[PDB]
């Protein structure tokens, strides 16, 4: 069974997880004004998404207590491997679109359209259409990005000591949960850690996406920019 201090914070997870430049209409395809606002739009999508997911880290227990040089460290890192997660979350199978909202679904081509290489669009949607097979709840979710959130291995952590104590517990419980949902599936918790893995991969295919981009000069702006760009 979960320990009551297990089901706690499991709860605080699920609550706290409770808590735009318009598509251009019927403009060509290999349109470049039309590339550009494809890509700005997807940029504001993307901004709602970093705004909603370091509200949801504030309400971690033990985040806002760490080095606030550690806090943009690991939400530099798992920013990108959380909005994934989310993508992966509201994917619909039929439609074979990412849903941000509900009348606002994407398909590869329309992210083709943007100017994205199918080397990074492929991969994404493969990982959505992967995810359904683990049948994920809330609180399978809510508990892993928690453990994404505090990756003690991350660049630039100071503190990873602290920060692999805080992932423990969250590790533990998921663990525990997924014994107890699925006795029979012993292979459920390695699944987990395998998308975790297939995280970092998606990551990195996701920084020289935006790097390829700035060769087509497509700029992020500033907010994102100093999440994911290069710079020597
Ligand atoms: O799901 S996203 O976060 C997404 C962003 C905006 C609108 C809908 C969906 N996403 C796809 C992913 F699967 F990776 F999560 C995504 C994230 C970031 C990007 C970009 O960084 C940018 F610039 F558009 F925001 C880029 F296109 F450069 F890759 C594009 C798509």
């Amino acid at each position: 069974q979960l320990t009551a201090a297990q089901e706690l914070m499991i709860q605080q997870l699920v609550a706290a997880q409770l808590q735009v430049t318009p598509w251009p209409l019927g403009a060509d395809p290999q349109s470049r004004d039309a590339r550009q606002q494809r890509f700005a739009h997807f940029t504001e999508l993307a901004i709602i998404s970093v705004q909603e997911i370091v509200d949801f880290a504030k309400q971690v227990p033990g985040f806002l207590q760490l080095g606030r040089e550690d806090q943009i460290a690991l939400l530099k890192a798992s920013t990108i491997e959380i909005m994934l997660l989310e993508t992966a979350r509201r994917y619909n199978h039929e439609t074979e679109c990412i849903t941000f909202l509900k009348d606002f679904t994407y398909s590869k081509d329309d992210f083709h359209r943007a100017g994205l290489q199918v080397e990074f669009i492929n991969p994404i949607f493969e990982f959505s259409r992967a995810m359904r097979r683990l049948g994920l709840d809330d609180a399978e979710y809510a508990l892993l990005i928690a453990i994404n959130i505090f990756s003690a291995d991350r660049p630039n952590v100071q503190e990873p000591g602290r920060v692999e104590a805080l992932q423990q517990p969250y590790v533990e419980a998921l663990l525990s949960y997924t014994r107890i949902k699925r006795p029979q599936d012993q292979l459920r918790f390695p699944r987990m850690l395998m998308k975790l893995v297939s995280l970092r991969t998606l990551s990195s295919v996701h920084s020289e996406q935006v790097f390829a981009l700035r060769l087509q000069d497509k700029k992020l702006p500033p907010l994102l920019s100093e999440i994911w760009d290069v710079h020597e």
